[PDB]
Formats: C-alpha cells, sequence, structure tokens
C-alpha cells in the first residue's frame, strides 16, 4: 500500500448521485499532465449496485476529443477498498466522505492518483482543505484544480 | 497586482549563481500543464548585473526540444519587483529569500505563475512550506514538483 487513509463505516449506497472532480493530485506529472493523459478523468456520477459493487461513469478525452466511460470497481472484504479489472488490476480507496458535500478518493497500482469529489459545481474550500492534508502523506507532484464554470463543462473545457 | 507578498531589504547582488525551480504554480493549468506551456520554465542561473538589473538563464521546451533562453529583467523603484520587456511588459516579484537555501518569486501579466527555487538538488520540506503559505494567498488551480532526478536532467526530463 502507500494509501493508509481508508474511511470507518462506509456506506457505499449513500454515495450515488452525482459528483464533481473538483481537484486531482498523482505521484507523477505523467498521470495528469496532459488532456490525454492516462488518469485525467472527471467522475460524472456513482451507482452503486446492490451487491455492493460501484459503476462508474465518468468523462475522458481520448480520441482528440471527450469521450464517455462506464466503469466497474468490484468489492473487496474491505468496505473502503474496492478493484477495477484492468490488465493489472487497480484499487480504488475511499479516504472520506461526509456523503452530502464532499468524498476523497485514490487510486493506486507504484503508482497513484487522488481526487476531491463534491456534489455541486462550487469551490468547497473546506473540501479542499481535507483533500490537502489527506495528500500530504503522500508523494504527489503534480496538482490540479477547476473552476465552477469548467466543472459545466465537458471534461472540464 | 494579484502578489502582496514581497521581500523587504531584498540584496539582489546575493541571488547571483545556480538555482533549481523545484515546484512552480500557476493560476491556469494552460500556463504549466504541457511541456510546451507558455510559464513552464526551468531556471539555470541568475546572473544581476552591477546596475542592478537580472539577467536570467533558463531552458524551455519548444521546438519539441529543450530549449537555452537569456533574457533580462530590469530594475524598477521597488527593490523586490523586476521588469522583462515582452509584447506586455511582465512584473517579476520576489516574495521570500535567505539567498543561500531558497527563493520564492511570482511572474504576473489576468494570470501568473510562482516558483519555488533552490541552490541543490534536493526536496527542500522547508522550503517547499513557506512556498505552499505563500501561495493560499493566491488562485492557483496547476501546481508541479520535481524529484532530484529530474533536477539533473536539461528540462527536468
Ligand atoms: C468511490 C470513488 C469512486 C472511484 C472514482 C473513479 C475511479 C476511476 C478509475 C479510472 C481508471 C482509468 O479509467 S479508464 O476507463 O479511462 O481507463
Ligand atoms: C528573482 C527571480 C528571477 C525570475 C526568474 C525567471 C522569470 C522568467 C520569466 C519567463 C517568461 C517567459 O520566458 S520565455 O523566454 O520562454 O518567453
Amino acid at each position: 500500500l502507500i494509501v493508509t487513509q481508508t474511511m470507518k463505516g462506509l456506506d457505499i449506497q449513500k454515495v450515488a448521485g452525482t459528483w464533481y472532480s473538483l481537484a486531482m493530485a498523482a505521484s507523477d506529472i505523467s498521470l495528469l499532465d496532459a488532456q490525454s493523459a492516462p488518469l485525467r478523468v472527471y467522475v460524472e456520477e456513482l451507482k452503486p449496485t446492490p451487491e455492493g459493487d460501484l459503476e462508474i461513469l465518468l468523462q475522458k478525452w481520448e480520441n482528440g476529443e471527450c469521450a464517455q466511460k462506464k466503469i466497474i470497481a468490484e468489492k473487496t472484504k474491505i468496505p473502503a477498498v474496492f478493484k477495477i479489472d484492468a490488465l493489472n488490476e487497480n484499487k480504488v480507496l475511499v479516504l472520506d466522505t461526509d456523503y452530502k458535500k464532499y468524498l476523497l478518493f485514490c487510486m493506486e497500482n507504484q503508482s497513484l492518483a487522488c481526487q476531491c469529489l463534491v456534489r455541486t459545481p462550487e469551490v468547497d474550500d473546506e473540501a479542499l482543505e481535507k483533500f490537502d492534508k489527506a495528500l500530504k502523506a503522500l508523494p504527489m507532484h503534480i496538482r490540479l484544480s477547476f473552476n465552477p464554470t469548467q466543472l459545466e463543462e465537458q471534461c472540464h473545457i
């Protein structure tokens, strides 16, 4: 592991709905620098299933255009940790959430990216503070932040 | 203005010599995101002149390659503020320095980029702390950081 913050008592059902990728950070600049960078992903919505897996809808710049993406995170024995089936299986960790305003999560394979998710297209200073505090314990080298205008655009244009 | 930290008592002669661009931050992502981004510049050396102007040597990715650059910052009535002659004249502000370990500066036209400069190819946590504290009073949206290996490479490859 690298991340050692996970949320206790996570009720996955309650993260359902609309999210905005307010800020992102990664351990390597190449993970986030270009518009087409591997982990430069913009969360649209989370749909927990009844079995407790997590369907994710997001946007990614790929074809020289903003593409829709539907991916599936499978549950593990840890309620705050999920697993996506890629070539090498990537781990998703929910560090913290209050369900109604913000959610903080990291993705790790080694390399790592984290995001601050918010419910509304607004700069939540407080959620950004939690994000930054969760991150000082991590070796990040690129950090991005978006404004309310960009949050309402496809791929944060 | 946007930046309202400048260093008091700056002795420009004493910033002469070798510097490393340890961290950079900008108000807009486009200023720093790509390798060829406008303000993605890597400081090599500062040469104050006897009149008190400041010659800057730096590296910039431009031709699909890492290019050498020699630019001149002209003094103003404020010891911590200098002016580069571009199409629109850009202002350079020295926020803080201890001459021997770190220097913090911002460039502003509106948009803005700041850097944490260090003498040695080492992660100075303390200088990075000062940088981050000087920045919370600013509206930055992209932040980059480099490791010791990259600091010894041309254009931080
Ligand atoms: C509880 C938080 C939910 C996790 C948020 C989404 C993680 C997305 C991982 C994308 C990997 C790369 O995606 S790709 O389809 O473009 O290859
Ligand atoms: C005391 C600190 C000294 C200031 C550091 C250098 C500022 C460089 C501004 C580059 C502008 C863009 O440069 S360009 O030549 O590529 O167009």
